[PDB]
């Protein structure tokens, strides 16, 4: 058997008021909806809703049953506005008509009505009274003060003019210029903040004043002027309510006051202290210093007032000043006032009792401070007869007393304090010193002129590097990737130089450096196909035509002008290095302004053809060895364009680590190849220990480019666990593991012999595949992008390896360009979230501005919608954006967002899609996949764009994605995205979130926007919802 | 009506007074909030005016009710007085 | 107005001919590459060609990164740095 009374045999009753000059209602049509889907029966009087607007014909189709007066009243569960008076058309008082052993719902006010407390006791009833709610933060549902305090700070604002003489906005007409209305606000309550909000939407100026600093802050966040006494003097008494000021304090304020009372045209006095009747602040002598015409309106005028004179409830002309003093400013908004008060009643109706059906509604007396036991408590001032109404103190209170939160960026603000200009300047200059006494040592161990040319032009290429990839557009990162795999195939010119023999490979050194040959000329058509695949997604259908064959000219003009250069004997090797590495630049330098996209592709096609037939050119082989390399490259061209050309884009990520560890293999092929190649030459050669120590430092970087990249291969895929797999050292096994490799080329040095050295060759490229292993296996399949851009990073300086190591003045250029490439997104990548490399790579927690324990738990509950309201509230919005995250494309969904935007793009409306840096598995990854589904490239901006735009934005959609749409990190220092710059959606006025359940999807155990008041739930997949929206935008509009 | 006496056009002002006063005649005769604002204690819409035809008083019209907080939807038989309306922010 | 006399000057140019002049400069730059390698009397020559045109990159790149309120700071360092043609009289 369940506590309670089931709701069917359990009615509800809405009186008609009955006190003089009242017109608002208890319950509005749209409120007696709700409460029959709740369960209960529902009987209106006959004329209770004529007052303010609301038919009897809505009451009786909305679920209610009309009935008279006397048995209306004599219901299980009364609800009326004020209190229960003397009934003059009948004599009898509504106590009486009451059932006994009821319940009722109205204003009391029981210390100042104790007769009527003793009329309700006789008849045994239950009293809940609307303005006993305890101001708490669970509350704010059911607060109908609040909501009067709301409406007549809005009505005193439009009584004030209608009243005055001339405008509150004031414009520079033609026919002269007007001034604004001067509007002065005494106490910043709800009614003040009001008052000043519809007066400054009506282009007035607002000057308020309250004692309680943080009401002098909303008013300076309202927009209005907070004005200053010259006492210090603490506004606060015992919680968030004010307390009575001394008597300086009050003449202070009174001076004040007539300071400014000839100046201002509106004033409004709002000043209300519990307790005790509202303070005079203006004599009947400062008030009549004011110009002919004033209006002034007081808020107080039933408990006092705040003026001398103020009759307390009409108007009248003072000797030019109008005194608008009435007690009944909601009553003259009946009907918001009714709507507001009804949706107090229903959310504190749904609150007390919140099982499906019992209403058991229990009152206890020990209760934490903001649990529902304090409402109950506080709230119900007669139970079943007795009198309970002074409540009993709480638990331990909360009681916000750091009123002032730490937010976020006031930490990092604070943390700038401690970098003393001193310290500043000598970390500057440390860094400078290192930097040339790094210089300095690189001058020291070089052997010869060729080291110290090849350091000047590493140098000069990696600064033309640096700027030339913080140039690019970021809705370009893919391809960025996609042909930075491409140039970095010419690894296949390290292959073709070690390359020798006839139809088949001779020697083993001569195999390695076939096999690499192969495996780098993968990368080169897998590459160029998918940036080529990749930029003719970003032509829009109305662009002009482009005809990109012309650049067919300077490749034939290029190439084909090296070979006529070399019929005629000359040598122009050095030259075409820089021709292709200048090709190389302009190609990443080309991926800048998207219009000249498809020139960045080509340059880079006729960089990588020319350093290849300048590479065959100046070996000059036979023509047997010329048909092994050409054999070789064009299998491996046929495996690239055969793999580039079947896979989908959403499978981009693991070709771009399929493309690394081809690298990888490739520099571990051709350092190998060289320490055998070079052998005999080390004892009549002051070079020899440059070309080991490199050969040694590449054998290395490809080590760590393979593996790692095979690891981040399977963990994309499917085939490895997204989960972080840790081991139990997890860090003196990698200390360990690097020590043995830099200490490993200290027997590799000091013993010329050829046995020892190939396995330390072997032993160091063991090594490095046992670590890139044990160092990408514990990172976890989210933070996986970094893995694809620093390792990205190690295959262009693998590149600049062998481009000291072969003396080739292409591969330091075009791996300068890739390294700073990889180690610029990363960089970018690792910005966008607050965390370090560091913290990423070693699996730190949190973030680099997450504080200790504790973070905030959630506040509120949450909305939820259906189709319906969804489209509903699509069709009245003006401006959309869409905030996409991975869960979008995961579930193939972009393809019904595309044709919903090409839907509602043709209605007149501005749609638009807000891309995080860090959303999908890629750097650019959403972009494109925006662009494969149609969406056209100039609706499509990055977060650092649209952040701003939010606030003019009438509707979001946020679409698969969870920590990117997080205000905790910018509000909660403890948690564990603290500080990471997010897309600030819950700015705006209404958010709809699609997704499968209320759960989470990497970190962050609750989000609060998602119980905030401005945003609606869309559960379900993404796919059947976003593609249902299609169709009743299709079918609705044609 | 031409251009160098518009300084002095006194229907002008008249009407430009008239369209203020029948904004704020409108709001004191029409019990909701113009506004509407997202509280947590429910949705509350903002009201609809419409204008029927933008001269002087049209256009005070909407203007003084679109920066108060409503949605206009206007309309005029001339084509230049719905580029104003456009221009003023309503439909 | 001004920029309504450009815009049909920025529209009478066809598609063709943005693409044609476009590959006519870097054709025309890329054979100015191969006519500097063909006159090269040794390798030092093309070595510091290599090193001239990274170096010219480098100063596009890192002058229009200034302040334009530090334009004149900018010449007199100019300037200033220019005076290195006392390495070639010393
Ligand atoms: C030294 C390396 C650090 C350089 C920083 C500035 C040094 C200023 C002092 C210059 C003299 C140095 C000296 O005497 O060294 C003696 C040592 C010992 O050699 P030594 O026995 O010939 O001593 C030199 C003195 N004479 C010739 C008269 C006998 O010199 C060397 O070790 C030379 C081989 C260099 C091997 C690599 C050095 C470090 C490279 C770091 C690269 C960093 C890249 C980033
Ligand atoms: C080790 C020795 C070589 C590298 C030396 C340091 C390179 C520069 C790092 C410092 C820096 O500029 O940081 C700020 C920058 C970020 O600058 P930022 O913080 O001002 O970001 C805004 C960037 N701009 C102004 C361009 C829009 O850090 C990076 O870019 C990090 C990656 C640097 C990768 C360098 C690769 C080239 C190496 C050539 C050899
Ligand atoms: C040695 C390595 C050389 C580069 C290897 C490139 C691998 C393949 C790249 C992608 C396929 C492109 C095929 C061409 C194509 O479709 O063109 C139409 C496309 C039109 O775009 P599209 O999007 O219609 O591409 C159609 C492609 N399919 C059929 C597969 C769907 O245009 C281009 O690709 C760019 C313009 C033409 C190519 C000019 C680039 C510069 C020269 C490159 C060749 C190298 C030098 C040759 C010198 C000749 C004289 C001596
Ligand atoms: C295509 C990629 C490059 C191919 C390199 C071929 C290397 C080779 O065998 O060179 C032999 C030779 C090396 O030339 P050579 O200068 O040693 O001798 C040529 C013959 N005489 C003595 C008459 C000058 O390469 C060629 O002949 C190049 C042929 C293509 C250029 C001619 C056509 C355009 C004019
Ligand atoms: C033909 C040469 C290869 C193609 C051009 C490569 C290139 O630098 O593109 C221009 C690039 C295009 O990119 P960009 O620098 O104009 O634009 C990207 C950078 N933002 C957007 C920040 C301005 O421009 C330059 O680099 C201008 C400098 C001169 C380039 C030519 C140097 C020739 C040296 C010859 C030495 C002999
Ligand atoms: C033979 C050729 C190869 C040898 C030469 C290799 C040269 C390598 C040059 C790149 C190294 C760059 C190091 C400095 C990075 C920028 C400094 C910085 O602020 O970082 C903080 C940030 C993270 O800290 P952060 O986010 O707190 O700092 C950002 C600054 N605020 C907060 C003010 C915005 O680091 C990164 O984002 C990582 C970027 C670098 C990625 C490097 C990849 C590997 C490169 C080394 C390869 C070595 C091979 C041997
Ligand atoms: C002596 C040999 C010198 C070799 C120089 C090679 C590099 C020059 C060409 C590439 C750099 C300029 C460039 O990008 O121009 C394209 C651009 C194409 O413009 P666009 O319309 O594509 O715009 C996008 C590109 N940006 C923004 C970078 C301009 O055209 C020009 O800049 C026009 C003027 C070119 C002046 C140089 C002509 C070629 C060099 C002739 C050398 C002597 C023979
Ligand atoms: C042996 C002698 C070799 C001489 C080679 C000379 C090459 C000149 C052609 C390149 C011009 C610049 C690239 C094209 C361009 O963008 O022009 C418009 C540019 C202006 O760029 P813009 O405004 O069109 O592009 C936007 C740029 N931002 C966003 C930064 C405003 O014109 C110039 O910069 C004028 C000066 C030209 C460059 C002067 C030399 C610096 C590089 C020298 C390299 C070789 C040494
Ligand atoms: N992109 C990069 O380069 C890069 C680099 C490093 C790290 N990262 C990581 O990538 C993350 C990206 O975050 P994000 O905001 O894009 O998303 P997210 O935080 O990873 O979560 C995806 C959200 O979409 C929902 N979802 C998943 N599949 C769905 C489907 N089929 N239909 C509907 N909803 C679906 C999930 O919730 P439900 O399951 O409840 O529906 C979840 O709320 C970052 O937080 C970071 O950790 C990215
Ligand atoms: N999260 C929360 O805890 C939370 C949130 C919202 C509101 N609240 C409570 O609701 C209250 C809202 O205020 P209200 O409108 O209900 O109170 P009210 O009706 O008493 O407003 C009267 C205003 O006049 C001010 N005043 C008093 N004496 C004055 C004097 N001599 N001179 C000038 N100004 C004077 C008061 O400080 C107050 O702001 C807050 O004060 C707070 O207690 C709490
Ligand atoms: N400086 C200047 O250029 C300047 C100054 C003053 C006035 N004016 C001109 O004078 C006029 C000012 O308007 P006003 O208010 O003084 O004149 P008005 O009182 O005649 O305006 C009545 C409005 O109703 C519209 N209307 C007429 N029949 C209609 C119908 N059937 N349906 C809907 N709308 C209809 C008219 O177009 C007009 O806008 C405009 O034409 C304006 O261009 C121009
Ligand atoms: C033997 C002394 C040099 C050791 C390093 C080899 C070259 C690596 C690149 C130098 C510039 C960072
Ligand atoms: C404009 C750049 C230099 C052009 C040189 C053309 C060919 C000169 C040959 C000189 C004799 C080898």
């Amino acid at each position: 058997v369940k506590p309670g009374i089931p709701y069917k045999q359990l009615t509800v009753g809405v009186p008609k008021e009955i006190f003089q000059n009242e017109k608002r209602v208890a319950l509005s049509p749209a409120g007696v909806q709700a409460l029959v889907k709740q369960g209960f029966n529902v009987v209106v009087e006959s004329g209770a809703g004529e007052a303010s607007k609301f038919s009897d014909d809505h009451y009786r189709a909305a679920g209610a049953q009309i009935q008279g007066a006397k048995e209306v009243l004599a219901s299980d569960l009364v609800v009326k506005v004020r209190a229960p008076m003397l009934n003059p058309t009948l004599g009898i008082h509504e106590a009486d008509l009451l059932k006994t052993s009821g319940t009722l719902i109205s204003f009391i006010y029981p210390a100042q009505n104790p007769d009527l407390l003793n009329k309700l006791s006789k008849r045994n009833t239950t009293v809940l009274a609307m303005d006993q709610v305890p101001r708490v933060t669970i509350a704010q549902g059911y607060d109908a003060l609040s909501s009067m305090a709301n409406i007549a700070g809005y009505k005193a604002v439009v009584l004030a003019a209608n009243h005055f003489g001339r405008f509150f906005t004031g414009q520079i007409t033609a026919a002269g210029k007007v001034p604004p209305a001067k509007i002065l606000i005494v106490g910043g309550g709800v009614a003040g903040l009001a008052s000043a909000g519809a007066a400054k939407s009506m282009g007035a100026i607002v000057r308020g004043f309250d004692t309680r600093a943080a009401a002098l802050e909303q008013f300076k966040s309202l927009g209005a002027e907070p004005l200053e006494v010259d006492l210090k003097e603490s506004g606060e008494g015992q919680g968030g309510y004010a307390k009575e000021m001394s008597k300086e304090f009050i003449e202070a304020e009174m001076k004040l006051f007539a300071q400014q009372c000839k100046e201002v045209d509106i004033l409004i006095s709002t000043a209300l202290i519990p307790g005790k009747k509202a303070p005079i602040l203006f004599n009947k002598e400062m008030i009549e210093s004011m110009k002919e015409g004033s209006v002034v309106v007081d808020l107080a005028a039933e408990a006092g007032g705040n003026f001398e004179t103020t009759k307390p409830g009409e108007l009248y002309v003072h000797k030019g000043i109008t005194h608008i003093g009435y007690t009944d400013l909601p009553s003259r908004m009946a009907t918001q006032a009714s709507t507001l008060y009804s949706n107090n009643i229903t959310k504190l109706l749904k609150a007390i009792s919140p099982d499906k059906d019992n209403f058991y509604f229990e009152v206890k007396d020990d209760f934490d401070f903001g649990t529902m036991g304090h409402v109950i408590r506080g709230t119900v001032v007669m139970k079943d007869g007795q009198v309970i109404f002074p409540a009993p103190t709480p638990k331990n209170i909360p009681q916000g007393a750091p009123v002032k939160q730490k937010t976020v960026a006031e930490l990092e603000a604070e943390k700038a304090a401690t970098i003393t200009p001193f310290r500043k300047t000598m970390t500057s200059a440390s860094v400078y010193t290192a930097g040339l006494t790094g210089i300095l040592g690189l001058g020291i161990a070089a052997p010869n002129l060729a080291f110290s040319q090849m350091v000047t032009t590493f140098g000069l290429a990696g600064i033309v590097g640096y700027h030339t990839v913080w140039g690019v557009t970021p809705a370009l990162h893919s391809p960025l990737m996609s042909v930075t795999n491409a140039i970095s195939g010419l690894t296949a010119v390290g292959g073709l130089v070690l390359m020798g023999g006839h139809l088949y490979p001779s020697t083993t050194s001569q195999g390695l450096a076939a096999l690499a040959t192969f495996i780098s000329s993968v990368n080169i058509a897998g590459g160029f196909l998918v940036t080529q695949r990749m930029l003719d997604m970003f032509k829009r259908p109305t662009d002009p035509p482009e005809y990109n064959y012309l650049y067919l000219l300077p490749a034939g003009t290029f190439v084909g002008g090296y070979l006529a250069s070399l019929y005629s004997g000359y040598n122009i090797e050095q030259i075409m290095y820089l021709g292709s590495g200048l090709c190389c630049v302009g190609a990443l330098a080309g991926l800048s302004t998207q219009g000249t996209a498809r020139l960045g592709n080509a340059l880079g096609m006729i960089g990588v053809a020319g350093g290849l037939a300048a590479t065959l050119g100046g070996l000059k082989p036979c023509p047997e060895l010329l048909a092994q390399m050409s054999g070789a490259m064009a299998l491996g061209g046929t495996i690239g364009l055969t793999i580039a050309k079947r896979i989908q884009i959403s499978d981009l990520p693991q070709l771009v680590a399929a493309f690394h560890s081809l690298v990888g293999l490739a520099a571990v092929l051709t350092c190998i190849a060289e320490y055998i190649i070079e052998y005999p030459h080390f004892a009549t050669d002051a070079a020899a220990n440059l070309t080991k120590i490199v050969a040694y430092l590449g054998t290395y970087i490809g080590g760590v480019t393979f593996s790692g990249s095979l690891v981040a291969y399977g963990k994309l895929q499917g085939i490895l666990k997204s989960a972080p797999l840790l081991l139990p050292g997890r860090h003196l096994l990698n200390a360990g593991l690097l020590a043995a490799s830099v200490g490993g080329i200290i027997p590799f040095m000091m013993d010329p012999s050829f046995t020892t050295g190939i396995t330390c060759l072997g032993s160091v490229s063991a090594l490095s595949a046992v670590m890139g292993v044990t160092l990408t296996a514990a990172i976890g399949g989210a933070d996986m992008p970094v893995v694809i851009t620093v390792l990205n990073s190690y295959s262009g300086w693998a590149l600049c390896a062998e481009g000291f190591l072969l003396n080739n003045n292409l591969l330091t250029i075009v791996g300068a360009l890739i390294g700073s490439s990889g180690a610029i997104l990363s960089y970018i990548m690792c910005v966008a979230m607050n965390r370090s490399l560091a913290n990423v790579i070693l699996g730190g927690y949190g973030t680099t501005s997450t504080a200790g324990g504790k973070p905030m738990e959630i506040s509120g509950t949450h909305t939820e919608i259906n189709l319906d309201n969804a489209i509903d509230m699509i069709r009245e919005a003006n401006s959309i954006i869409i905030t996409p995250g991975y869960g979008l494309c995961a579930a193939k969904a972009q393809y019904p967002i595309a044709d919903l935007v090409k839907m509602l793009s043709e209605q007149g409306k501005k749609v638009r899609f807000g891309i995080h840096p860090v959303a999908g598995r890629m750097p650019g990854q959403l972009n494109v996949l925006l662009a494969e589904a149609g969406v056209p490239y100039d609706i499509v901006l990055e977060m650092d764009e649209i952040n701003h735009d939010f606030p003019d934005t009438d509707l979001v959609l946020v679409i698969g994605a969870n920590d990117t749409v997080n205000s905790a990190a910018q509000e909660d220092p403890n948690s564990i995205i603290a500080g990471m710059p997010v897309l600030e959606v819950w700015k705006s006025k209404q958010v709809i979130v699609m997704k499968r359940s209320l759960g989470v999807g990497y970190a962050a155990v609750d989000n609060p926007i998602f119980y905030k008041p401005n945003t609606a739930m869309l559960l379900g997949d993404a796919k059947k919802t976003c593609d249902a929206l299609q169709a009743k935008v299709r079918e609705s509009y044609q």
